[PDB]
């Protein structure tokens, strides 16, 4: 296993971790600053957070997408290393007053994710925590599907002292997760990315969801979504799994909306 896992494993030579500095000053918690190098002596900017954790490692290292967050090592509490997020997480770039993306820019965000959740599906991976903070933007704006793996809890912060809104109706029920259940929570971000950020059901409890949804009440149009993008999330939070569109149906779809623009 030790074998096995050595392509992960990132020398301590080849790393400089700076544990003097945090990134995003406290946002994602003790996500340190680093360099890797590279074969070709090439400097990487990296994010280090200190944590069968090598064997979700093997797994991770092998899952290879522009629109998946890619995991360039671990170092042996153990390290992963990541690649750094210029412009941090999807949620807080779009509430962020002083960035103005087009309706355009919104849809081509939420294609990347399909394209990401795409690439996980095929690799028979489910994710279980898909929402608009779980998404990361590189320099380039490029979207990347994260908090899975090795790089989940993104948020979990240490004290001294379930995401039931974007969750599908059997998973609430049974506390079963599928690709199909991803495809509900792939609805609830493509409505968080039309509203710029906005909270799912703000006026229903976390324990009234249930409930509200077995009625047959649904998050409502955003006022910039096109109606061809919200009957493609309506399809999303249909109750039966099976009658729910694929992820790769969902990039055919999204990606012909995104051509209109
Ligand atoms: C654990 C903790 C934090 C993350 C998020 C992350 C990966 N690379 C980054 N670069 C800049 C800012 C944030 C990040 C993932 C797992
Ligand atoms: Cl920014």
């Amino acid at each position: 296993l030790v074998q096995a896992v050595q392509h992960v494993v990132i020398g301590p030579s080849s790393l400089i971790v700076h544990f003097n500095e945090v990134i995003g000053r406290g946002h994602f918690g003790c996500v340190y600053h680093g360099t890797l190098l590279d074969n070709d002596g090439k400097k990487i900017h990296c994010a280090v957070k200190s944590l069968q954790f090598l064997t979700e490692g093997i797994i991770m290292k092998d899952f290879s997408h522009p629109n998946v967050l890619s995991l360039l090592g671990i170092c042996l509490s153990p390290l992963v290393v990541l690649p750094y997020m210029k412009h941090g997480d999807l949620r807080n770039f779009i509430r962020n007053e002083t960035h103005n993306p087009t309706v355009k820019d919104l849809i081509g965000f939420g294609l990347q994710v399909a394209k990401g959740m795409k690439y996980l599906a095929s690799k028979k991976f489910v994710h279980r925590d898909l929402a608009a903070r779980n998404c990361m933007l590189d320099e380039k704006f490029t979207v990347k599907v994260a908090d899975f793996g090795l790089a989940r809890d993104m948020y979990d912060k240490e004290y001294y002292s379930l995401p039931v809104k974007w969750m599908a109706l059997e998973s609430l029920q049974t506390q079963k997760f599928t690709t199909k259940s991803d495809v509900w929570s792939f609805g609830v971000l493509l409505w968080e990315l039309m509203t710029r950020g906005a909270p799912p059901y703000p006026d229903v409890n976390t324990f009234d969801i249930t409930v509200y949804l077995l009625q047959g009440r649904r998050l409502l149009q955003p006022e910039y979504c096109p109606d061809p993008l919200y009957e493609v999330m309506l399809k999303c939070w249909h109750p039966k799994a099976e009658m729910r569109p694929s992820f790769s149906e969902l990039v055919s779809r999204i990606s012909a909306i995104f051509s209109t623009f």
